[PDB]
């Protein structure tokens, strides 16, 4: 065994420890000694190397790294997988920022080839940091084989899969309506519209739509967007609200009859009643008809519509509006999108072509009053969303864009989803669950140069579609030849050309690029280029036993990997989901980018090593409770973890190299109850630790571990420091040596998964072997020995008693007392065996065990005026409760009950005395559960004089320490002091003697070149110096 240095660094240490790491190999020897043994699969999420790794990364990386450390121990082959998700649109965003371009023309006009090398070298920039965060944080992966999604293997696989997923009919060019910004040319979130709003005033109009072959028949539809009208599709009604036809003058009015009242202007007769039912498929005319709608310009029937707004009939246009979308659709009817990308109107609006669509609303009004067809306009004033980025007012549109049918195989999602264990167990059917439920078609296609090109070649003859699932099919369908090199990336592929197989045209790609959640979703295929190669790999590699990110994934990677998984396999990719929360500031803020109150991992790892860290990321609360992190609670987890670990550790190799302990030799051994009741509380900790690491609980594992450890060294070690300074090699002496060997091996192996610096350090030192090649410890249920932890249990509540009126009254522990008095009522513990123990902890010179109070306590009785409310004769209580008094109050305290004679009769209390323990002259009091204690706290010139000669003593000691001197080296000491410490020091001579290593103590009047120390609250100088 080295030497411990007890005070070098944490990043000295792991640093020793990682060099070890490397010149062992273990890391690749930890995999390969379980070759053989059952798979362990884990996934991770590929994060991207151009931002630095963060404290979400250090979370989520410690809980896979605990996990895959663990079923290495426990008989799993584990192994590591990293990868890089290098495509997405930030990349191609911050490559525009940084180029000051922006759109399809500019980026052309650079070079599109250019732009893409740009984003390719943008991707690593931060990949040195990730290295240097991954190894400190003792996350074991080999990071020269990731894995990379810019890589054409990656890249072919995912084509592989949406190959096949075309092959079943499930890729398709559709539209989505959403908010939109016609400047920028993009999609807006609810958060996003949410902060544009703006107070506008604008037209809302009722408009006559003519019933075909009627004479002077018209619906009303009433529209706050007149710039919709000239793309009317239909009208729709509610199949059960009432309508009726209304007369006023030479016209007739179909509306709502709730509503007519309100919508119509001036009065009216009513000459009919009908349900919306009775309207459905009546034909009409629009109020434009320059825009061909092949299917449509009929009334259906739509359960949305409301007697609460417009007219009751409402007017459709798909690509405005979602539900306009879907009722089109549901009927069968045309869509139809007279609107470019940036609002303005096509050809096919002719008379305001190229015009922005809000910009048209006044010309329209006029239109339709220019044309008979306006009932109604009035001015609106009200909110009206804009864009954040430029305030340009946002419209609902409809993009084009191509979508996979994952609604197709919703019932399989829902399947493979309650085959999943989710932590916590309420995201299965709630967060997750519901987001399946509530499941639309997934918007595959992104318009941008960076990304996984789509793999859809379009024949530009019959519009017939191709999808290559690899190089070698989209060389052979090319009608060029196409070169083995060829990048999987635009614009290299938007050069290759098709022939198309039903007419032999020419077949073009489509323009966009994936969603890059596909690209991590596919990542369980795509990682080892299944199935071109690996296919016994992959196997081996799938489903994932576990995965662990944030609970933001719901919507994403947890997500993105079902789907993908589901239409490639039909199966469920993972088995269980290890949700975690977002990290918070010490304020409960979440920590983010622009506040800057994040944490750097690399930062808390240098200050604090990083098995401190990984502690506080496991301990004190579940992975999905989000923390409330600061470095105080990394400084926690290393003072009451990590040290005192490493001070026990360092305090055993000291003295079993001073002693010449060996656990290879047979000693005789004579164990106490100490060492019996620490190895049972071990053998507890090694079955609970287990039962909760089994179910994936590190919190309760943590919780655990620690109280082991705060046991072992605040009770075990300081209680038996004894055993260990004893001169020779008794029985108890070697037992100690034995026990604290056991305890710290094991110990070790099960912090292994946790803290796997310091638990090396420990093992490597004792065993030569290292921890992380070691079997997970097994209970030995033979040490295990509830009765005697229960009676330790109770041992220690005494001591805390004791130590409570000690410090209640500034008491130090080093002043001796004379006595502590325990009153206990059952016969429960064997106090006899642990005397010794206690009167050491409490520094008292006699433990007494007493079933009484006599001698220690007086009884002060009152009534009590509020329970005795019956009792009348409160001047007979009075009297009956004001030598004799002691007797009478020890017998009802004991019997339960009392009988008074008052001045002539004799009554009979119980409940209804409140009872005072007054401690005798010079005893102090405390209590808690079924123990009551009892200190002597009257202190005598000796006793005084003997807590002074300890305060010598340890004053010594700790100067030996200052000096650095052995613990084993005999000196000579010089003693300079007041005359109460050289009479003390006199007085108490064999105490020292024993109590100190000395060769010679000679007290001094003055002292030449000695050091002043404090002995208590007196100032006394000593002296360390040879003598032949
Ligand atoms: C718990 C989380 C963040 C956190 O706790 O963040 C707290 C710290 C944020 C502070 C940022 C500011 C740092 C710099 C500064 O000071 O300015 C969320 C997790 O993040 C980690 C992982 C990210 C992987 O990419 C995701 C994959 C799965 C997907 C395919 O893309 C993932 O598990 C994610 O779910
Ligand atoms: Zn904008
Ligand atoms: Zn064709």
């Amino acid at each position: 065994m080295k030497e411990v240095n007890v005070r070098e660094s944490s990043q000295e240490r792991e640093q020793r420890i990682q060099q070890q790491w490397q010149k062992g190999n273990v890391f690749q020897q930890s995999v390969q000694n379980r070759e053989g043994y059952p798979s362990f699969v884990f996934y991770e999420g590929p994060p991207t190397a151009n931002g630095l790794p963060h404290v979400g990364h250090a979370l989520g990386r410690t809980i896979k790294d605990v996990v895959a450390r663990y079923k290495t121990m426990t008989g799993h082959q584990v192994i590591r997988k990293a990868g890089w998700d290098t495509h997405g649109l930030p990349v191609e965003l911050g490559v525009e920022k940084q180029l000051g371009i922006s759109g399809k023309h500019d980026i052309e006009k650079y070079g599109v080839e250019a732009f893409i090398n740009k984003c390719k070298e943008s991707v690593f920039v931060y990949e040195k940091q990730w290295r240097t965060f991954t190894e400190q944080l003792g996350y074991w992966v080999d990071m020269e084989d990731p894995y990379i999604t810019l890589e054409n293997s990656y890249i072919e696989s995912v084509w592989n899969v949406l190959g096949t997923i075309h092959d079943k009919g499930l890729l398709y060019k559709g539209h989505r309506v959403s908010p939109y910004c016609p400047s920028c040319q993009t999609s807006l979130s609810s958060h996003e519209v949410a902060q544009g709003y703006k107070d506008v005033k604008d037209l809302t109009v009722t408009v006559k739509f003519k019933v075909k072959n009627r004479d002077n028949e018209y619906f009303l539809g009433w529209t706050t967007t007149p710039w919709t009208l000239p793309s009317n599709v239909a009208l729709a009604v509610h199949e059960e609200m009432s309508y009726v036809r209304a007369e006023q003058g030479d016209s007739v009015y179909i509306v709502a009859e709730a509503l007519a009242d309100k919508v119509l202007k001036g009065e009216y007769s009513v000459l009919s009643h009908h349900k919306g039912n009775e309207l459905k498929g009546m034909s009409y005319e629009p109020p434009f008809n320059f825009v061909k709608v092949e299917k449509g310009h009929e009334v259906v029937t739509a359960d949305y519509v409301t007697d609460q707004s417009g007219t009751g009939v409402v007017h459709l246009a798909p690509a405005y509006g979602e539900d306009d979308y879907r009722v089109v659709k549901e009927n069968g009817f045309s869509f139809v999108n007279v609107v470019d990308e940036k609002g303005q109107y096509t050809s096919e609006v002719p008379p305001f072509q190229g015009r922005f669509v809000k910009d048209c609303d006044v010309d329209i009004v006029r239109y339709l009053a220019n044309q008979d067809v306006l009932y109604h306009k009035e001015k609106h004033e009200h909110s009206y969303p804009f864009c954040w980025r430029c305030d340009s007012p946002l419209l609902y549109y409809a993009n084009e864009s191509w979508f996979i049918q994952t609604t197709a195989l919703k019932e399989q999602f829902l399947k493979n989803n309650e085959s999943v264990k989710w932590y916590p167990d309420h995201i299965k059917h709630g967060r997750f669950g519901k987001f399946l439920e509530n499941m639309v078609d997934w918007n595959i296609s992104r318009k941008r140069y960076w990304g996984t090109p789509l793999n859809v070649w379009e024949c530009e003859g019959c519009q017939h579609q191709v999808a290559p699932k690899s190089i070698k099919e989209l060389q052979k369908h090319a009608s060029h030849y196409v070169d083995d090199s060829i990048e999987l990336h635009k614009p290299y592929v938007d050069d290759v050309q098709l022939t198309c197989p039903v007419c032999s045209g020419e077949m073009k790609r489509t323009p966009e690029v994936i969603d890059v959640w596909f690209d991590s979703g596919s990542m369980p295929f795509a990682q080892y280029h299944y199935p071109f190669e690996n296919s016994e790999l992959f196997q081996k590699q799938f489903p994932a036993d576990v995965i662990a990110e944030g609970i933001d994934q719901t919507r994403g990677w947890f997500y993105s990997l079902m789907a993908v998984s589901t239409l490639f396999t039909g199966k469920a990719p993972y088995k269980r989901v290890l949700s975690l929360g977002h990290v918070l500031d010490e304020n409960g803020q979440k920590m983010s980018k622009s506040k800057g109150n994040a944490l750097d991992p690399v930062d808390l790892i240098h200050t604090f090593g990083a098995d401190a860290l990984r502690w506080a990321l496991l301990a004190d609360s579940a992975p999905w409770n989000p923390k409330k992190f600061s470095e105080r609670v990394v400084q926690e987890a290393k003072s009451k973890v990590i040290d005192t670990l490493v001070n026990v550790y360092g305090f055993y190799v000291l003295y079993a190299k001073l002693d010449g302990y060996d656990p290879e030799q047979t000693y005789e051994l004579k164990k106490t109850k100490l060492d019996e009741w620490i190895l049972s509380r071990l053998h507890s900790t090694v079955k609970r630790a287990t039962v909760h690491l089994e179910d994936y609980g590190f919190t309760s594992a943590a919780r655990e571990i620690a109280v082991f450890i705060e046991e072992l060294s605040n009770w075990y070690v300081r209680r038996s420091r004894d055993r260990f300074w004893s001169e020779g090699m008794d029985g108890e002496k070697a037992a100690a040596y034995d026990t604290l060997h056991e305890v710290l091996v094991t110990l070790s192996q099960l912090l292994a998964p946790f803290t796997p610096f310091v638990a090396d350090d420990v093992h490597e030192n004792l065993t030569g072997k290292s921890v992380h090649l070691a079997d997970y410890p097994a209970c030995d249920q033979t040490k295990v020995n509830e009765k005697l932890e229960k009676e330790m249990a109770a041992v220690l509540q005494v001591v805390e008693l004791g130590r409570s009126i000690r410090n209640t009254h500034s008491l130090k522990v080093k002043q001796p007392l004379q006595s502590l008095s325990l009153v206990v009522t059952e016969e429960d513990v064997e106090w006899k065996a642990y005397r010794d123990v206690i009167k050491d902890e409490l520094n008292v010179k006699n433990f007494n065990v007493e079933q009484d109070d006599d001698k220690v306590l007086s009884y002060v009785l009152k009534l009590d005026f509020k329970q005795a409310g019956p009792k009348f004769g409160k001047q007979v209580n009075e009297v009956n409760q004001a030598s004799e008094e002691k007797g009478k109050e020890f017998v009802e305290q004991g019997k339960l009950s009392v009988t008074l004679a008052s001045g002539e009769n004799l009554t009979l209390e119980t409940e209804d005395v409140l009872v005072e323990k007054v401690p005798k002259e010079g005893f102090a009091v405390a209590s808690n559960g079924m123990y009551t204690a009892v200190l002597d706290t009257a202190l005598t010139e000796e006793l005084v004089q003997e807590g002074v000669a300890r305060e010598v003593i340890r004053a010594v000691q700790d100067y030996r320490k200052k000096l650095d001197l052995p613990v084993n080296s005999r000196i000579n000491l010089e003693l300079s002091g007041d005359e109460e410490v050289q009479k003390a020091v006199a007085k108490f001579e064999t105490l020292l003697q024993e109590n100190l290593l000395l060769h010679s103590l000679s007290v001094k009047e003055t002292i030449k070149n000695g050091e002043t120390v404090k002995v208590g609250t007196k100032q006394v100088v000593l002296r360390v110096l040879n003598q032949s």
